[PDB]
């Protein structure tokens, strides 16, 4: 049967047109006559993919030449580890502003390398607001800030950022890389894995500005080191080749979108949908989150007759509205809406909305 | 060219077609779930379908015993020269090493950051060519394990009998002749390599690893190294490399369809024979540095007297469809990387080649 409309919240729903492409060059890329699968790393068909990945991508989110990129393995969670070994001494002190539990996660793993002083959480609202960046009491000798940049679970998502007082600012935008225009120079690093905006899962983006690469703590394994990978220029060991060049299918086809003011003004679009949605529904559709930090890419919502969630998503299911349940810990659903959700998918959940409100009205 | 070529790299390497082909009639939306597994969320039950097949397959393929666990990771095996130590070693803990070639020689310069390390015998002083006899390595009374390199990629040495640690067990990275032939699995603690020479794409990395072994790592490993959260969490502890795992798993169903590893291990090395017997038939016009008994059936490494003619060796090579046969800088000739997947009728093409070449430049 058909492709459905999948809401799977990472890895994700990637365009069509990306997906033909691959499909086209699987068993022989361009006459190389092999696929990207089988080719050498060290080879100049790959080195021609990795670099026009990054030429795409420095393009796209303009990326100055003061900073690198790197093509990791091992996913954000590799990062959680690979950011203070590389960064801080052991004895150093990382701010945290925690807005949801993927912040919180890097928190934990952050304590084993440095120390971290959680600055603000948002956990007493259950994670529904970022903080007043005024009012933030910032550590005076912090080695860097971190922040969630979107929080997939929680459907918070910064909009302006915060100015360390001392260091840089280091963000986690794995649920929103590449969804909108981001001032490179206001960060120390940014990282994301692919699997929701870019590419498949298996390949982590680092950007990092190259006067913070090199001295990291001895303990740092060789292939969590930023300052060999950017010395190999991501090649140090063998790469994920076909994710990557997954990923510079998708970095082109948003180049030939109009780029990311053009990425963003349609995610915009699809988001107010499917919030106007919720807030006309005289509460019969619940988002928790206050409304200016309210994520473009992950949308949790609840239903008042919370009985009713399971049906919701059977249902919506049945309509090939995929993955729509949510977390757990509030249940309800998550409609997750990335670059590559069409139009039409957020146009069929919202009527689906308003059928079932009226239906169990 | 629009045929394929006969392509001997040694890693990420050649591969089944019809695995390709398979994976290219269901990129689109595999077997009407909707969408690509590329799109598939890890904790899905199409994924969950996936991941547990590749695992059931290989189990038999290798016929891995129960009390053992198979973890499909990221990071390549150059994560588990890390991993390894800081999972099954305490800071002031010994592991012997048996070098026979530079993976190995990588793996000791990595442990020495989580614990002690004492390279038992080096194969350096000869170029890499020999494996030592085991029962005179002298072993760490009190070492944790003993570390081999199975394959060793570059240098062209195979184990075919393994040693028995003295103290502990013994870790082998099988990276380069992973599925190329059975092995008894409970030899070993652990045996662990990256996919991307004979079972898949590169970004997977497979460990197996004796239960008893896991938990108790290092305060210091990064939780993605962790075997506890890996094995509890059934490999899905974070985000996997599902497109890889998949791909991983089409290849084993593919070998256990061709008969499994005694049928793949016949195939294996009536294909390097071809090539090895080439070689000293040809009066010294190809050599290959390696003692006979020793030489691997996946990569083989040779040169020519007249070393002034590789280079065009190569590149006619090329033009005839056969590529990536360039050698390692240190020694220059060439490497004939010729692993599962590689084609009889491409080993037949170079052998039939290099008779040529030699009558032509004799
Ligand atoms: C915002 C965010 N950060 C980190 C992660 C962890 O990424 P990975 O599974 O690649 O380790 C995720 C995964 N959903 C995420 O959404
Ligand atoms: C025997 C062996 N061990 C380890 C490695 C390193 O593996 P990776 O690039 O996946 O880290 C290689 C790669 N050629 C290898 O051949
Ligand atoms: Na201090």
């Amino acid at each position: 049967n058909a492709r459905v409309f999948n809401f799977a919240a990472g890895p994700a729903t990637l365009p069509e047109n990306v997906l033909l492409k691959a499909q086209a060059d699987l068993y022989n890329w361009r006459g190389s006559g092999m696929s990207v699968m089988e080719m050498s790393h060290r080879g100049k068909e790959f080195l021609s993919i990795i670099q026009k990945a990054e030429s795409d991508l420095r393009q796209l989110l303009e990326i100055p030449q003061e900073y690198s990129v790197l093509f990791l393995q091992g996913g954000a969670t590799t990062q959680f580890a690979a950011l203070p070994l590389n960064l801080c001494k052991s004895d150093d002190t990382v701010d945290f502003v925690v807005t949801g539990s993927w912040g919180d996660k890097a928190v934990k793993e952050a304590k084993k390398y440095c120390k971290t002083n959680v600055i603000w959480s948002g956990k007493s609202e259950k994670y529904t607001k970022v903080p007043s960046f005024e009012e933030l009491e910032q550590t005076p000798d912090a080695k860097y800030l971190h922040i969630c940049a979107n929080e997939t679970i929680h459907g918070v998502e910064f909009k302006d950022y915060p100015v360390p007082k001392n260091g840089f600012l280091v963000a986690d935008m794995s649920s929103n890389f590449c969804s909108k225009p981001v001032d490179v120079s206001k960060f120390g690093v940014i990282y994301g894995g692919a699997q929701k905006n870019v590419g498949p899962s298996g390949v982590t983006i680092v950007i990092i500005r190259k006067d913070l690469i090199g001295n990291a703590q001895d303990i740092t394994p060789v292939m969590l080191d930023y300052k060999i990978h950017d010395e190999n220029s991501s090649l140090y060991n063998t790469p994920p080749c076909f994710g990557i060049y997954m990923c510079g299918l998708v970095f082109e086809d948003l180049l030939e979108q109009g780029g990311l003011k053009e990425v963003e003004k349609k995610n915009q679009r699809k988001a107010d949908l499917l919030y106007n949605a919720i807030e006309e529904s005289n509460g019969f559709f619940r988002c928790p989150v206050e409304k200016s930090v309210r994520s473009l890419m992950n949308v949790p919502f609840t239903l008042e007759k919370s009985e009713l969630e399971a049906e919701f998503i059977k249902e919506a299911a049945k309509e090939k509205m995929v993955q729509l349940k949510g977390h757990r810990s509030v249940g309800g659903m998550r409609a997750s809406i990335y670059n590559a959700m069409p139009l039409a998918g957020v146009e069929k959940l919202v009527a689906f909305m308003k059928d079932f409100q009226a239906k169990h009205a």
